[PDB]
C-alpha cells in the first residue's frame, strides 16, 4: 500500500545524456545510435535569443562548431541539420547504451517522467503531466534545456518531450523530439503567455480510485449521475469534459474496486460542489490531476521494466 | 523556476538490482562488487513469518539453494552469512556495474530516494523522508522487499533503506544496509504499530525558502522571534523542537535569500497559529516537510552527478 507520485527508472535514459556546446552557449542532448538530439538555440548568443533566424545562424556553422561531449569523451560531428526547433548532429560513433526507443507525440493530459540535466549530467527525475494548455509544471534553471521527458513499455523509451522555456508563472513548455512544440509557443525570448489551464478529470477519477485502493474511502457517496449531468457540474469548476473514451480507459480500475465510473463520477460531483471539509484523500487536501489511470494501475499492480 | 519532489537518477542502482529465490520465496537484492544483499526472510515460508527463528531457517540451508538471477543470467552462490536482518550471498562474479558507493545510516529527518522493484526489476523511483518515528511514507506491494534508498554525491551512492515490511495506515519500515532496523520494529508478521510522528520543522524551513526563491512570498510577515519562542509555539502544532545546528544548516538558503532563519521562523509561527486561509504555498494546501535543506539548495542551484 502506500500512493506516491513516482518517477520512471532513469538510468536507460541517463545513458544518453551528452552536453552541447557551440560557441558559449551549451546545453544538454540526447544521444541515440550515431545522433544527437538537442534544441536548436544552442547555435544563438544571449542577444540572438531575443529575435533568432536560426536557418542564418545556422547557414554560418560548420560541423566542427559543435562540441559533443559524452563524459570527457568528445564525440566528432560529421554532419548536421534542423528539423523544427531540434537540431540533429551526425556523429562518428554510434551510443553503444542505446535502449530501445521510439518518438511519440503525447496527447494533453497524459503524463511522463523528466530528467533534468545540465551540462550533460543528471540532476534529478520527476513526473509531470502534458497540461490542456500545453505546458508542463516542471523545475528547470538555466542551462536544462535539451532535458527530455519519457515513459518506459518494458524495455522500449518513448520519448515525448525536450525542455525549451520557461513561461510566465514558472511553468514550462517544449518539443516533441521531432522539434515541434507542444501549444502555440516559439522559442523566441520575446513575451510569451499559457493560456487558461483545465483540470483533467479522467486522471482525477484515476486518483480517486487509487484512493480507494488504499483504504481512503470517506468521500464515495450513494449516489451515481449521468455522463451528460456530471460534465455540465464540471464545467463550472474548470474541469474538462469526460469522455466515453475516457470512461473506457477507467474500466479496469472501475472493474478491480467494483466502482462503476459514473458512480466515481457522482462521488468527485460532491466534492467539487461542497469541498473537502477540511479532510484529505491520500494525504492531499487538493485533488490531484497528475495520475493517469495507467500511471495508478502501473504502481498498485507493480507493473517493472 | 518551479519546485517539484525530485529523486536522484537511479541508473547506478539499476544496475544493482537482482532478484533472490529461496524455495518458493523471491524478493529483490542488491549486488555490489561479488555480494548480493538482501532481507533475510527470503527464506521464509508464509507460515515461517507469523514468527521466524532466522538463525535456526538458515542452518539448514546452503550456497546452492539460494537462486541469484541478474537478469536471465544465474549467479552462482559461494557463500552466505547473516548479518542482522540481512542475508549477504557471496557470488562467483563481481557486478561490473558497481558504482563508487558507501553504506550509511541516515538520521530521522534526512530524505532519499527509492528504486522500487519487483523481481529483481524496477518499477519506478520517488523520494521519501524517514520521519521522526521511524517510518516512511512508501509505496510497495507484496515483492518489495530488497528494495533500497539511497543518496548520490557527485559519483558516490550512498544506500541508506533496504525495505522489509508494511505497517497500519500504509507506512513502510526497512533497515539501513548492515541489517539494522530504523526505528522499533522486527521483521516478524505479528502486530506493530508506529508511534506518533512529528512535524521535521528544519524541512518546512527549507521549503518556505524554497517558496521565497520561486516567488511566492504572501506568508512573509513583518516579524523575529526567539528561538525560545518558536519551539514552544512549535510544540503545541506537533512540530519537533528546532535545533542550533538546523539553523546553521539552514544558514546557505538564508544568506542567499537574505531573510534572517529567526524571521522565518516568525513566519511559520503565524501561518501554524492562523493557518493558510485557503491559500496555497508552491501549489501545496499544506506545509510540506520532506524536503531537506540540501534538497533546496540542489534543486535551486541545478547540482548534478
Ligand atoms: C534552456 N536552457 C532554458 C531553460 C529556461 C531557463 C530558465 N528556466 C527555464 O526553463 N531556456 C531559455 O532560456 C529560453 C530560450 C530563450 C529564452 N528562454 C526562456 O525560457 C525565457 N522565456 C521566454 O522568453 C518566454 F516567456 F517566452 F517563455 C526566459 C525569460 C529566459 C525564462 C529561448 C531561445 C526561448
Ligand atoms: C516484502 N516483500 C514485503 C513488503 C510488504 C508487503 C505489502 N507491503 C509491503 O511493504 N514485506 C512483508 O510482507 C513483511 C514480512 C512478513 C510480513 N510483512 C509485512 O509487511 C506485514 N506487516 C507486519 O506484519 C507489521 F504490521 F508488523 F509490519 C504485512 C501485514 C504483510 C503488511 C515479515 C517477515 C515482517
Amino acid at each position: 500500500s502506500g500512493f506516491r507520485k513516482m518517477a520512471f527508472p532513469s538510468g536507460k535514459v541517463e545513458g544518453c545524456m551528452v552536453q552541447v556546446t557551440c560557441g558559449t552557449t551549451t546545453l544538454n542532448g540526447l544521444w541515440l545510435d550515431d545522433v544527437v538530439y538537442c534544441p536548436r538555440h544552442v547555435i544563438c548568443t544571449s542577444e540572438d535569443m531575443l529575435n533568432p533566424n536560426y536557418e542564418d545562424l545556422l547557414i554560418r556553422k560548420s560541423n566542427h562548431n559543435f562540441l559533443v561531449q559524452a563524459g570527457n569523451v568528445q564525440l566528432r560531428v560529421i554532419g548536421h541539420s534542423m528539423q523544427n526547433c531540434v537540431l540533429k548532429l551526425k556523429v562518428d560513433t554510434a551510443n553503444p547504451k542505446t535502449p530501445k526507443y521510439k518518438f511519440v507525440r503525447i496527447q494533453p493530459g497524459q503524463t511522463f517522467s523528466v530528467l533534468a540535466c545540465y551540462n550533460g549530467s543528471p540532476s534529478g527525475v520527476y513526473q509531470c503531466a502534458m497540461r490542456p494548455n500545453f505546458t508542463i509544471k516542471g523545475s528547470f534553471l538555466n542551462g536544462a534545456c535539451g532535458s527530455v521527458g519519457f515513459n518506459i513499455d518494458y524495455d522500449c523509451v518513448s520519448f515525448c518531450y525536450m525542455h525549451h522555456m520557461e513561461l510566465p508563472t514558472g511553468v514550462h513548455a517544449g518539443t516533441d523530439l521531432e522539434g515541434n512544440f507542444y501549444g502555440p509557443f516559439v522559442d523566441r525570448q520575446t513575451a510569451q503567455a499559457a493560456g487558461t489551464d483545465t483540470t483533467i478529470t479522467v486522471n482525477v477519477l484515476a486518483w480517486l480510485y487509487a484512493a480507494v485502493i488504499n483504504g481512503d474511502r470517506w468521500f464515495l457517496n450513494r449516489f451515481t449521475t449521468t455522463l451528460n449531468d456530471f460534465n455540465l457540474v464540471a464545467m463550472k469548476y474548470n474541469y474538462e469534459p469526460l469522455t466515453q473514451d475516457h470512461v473506457d480507459i477507467l474500466g479496469p480500475l472501475s472493474a478491480q474496486t467494483g466502482i462503476a465510473v459514473l458512480d466515481m463520477c457522482a462521488s468527485l460531483k460532491e466534492l467539487l460542489q461542497n469541498g473537502m471539509n477540511g479532510r484529505t484523500i491520500l494525504g492531499s487536501a487538493l485533488l490531484e490531476d497528475e495520475f493517469t489511470p495507467f500511471d495508478v494501475v502501473r504502481q498498485c499492480s507493480g507493473v517493472t521494466f
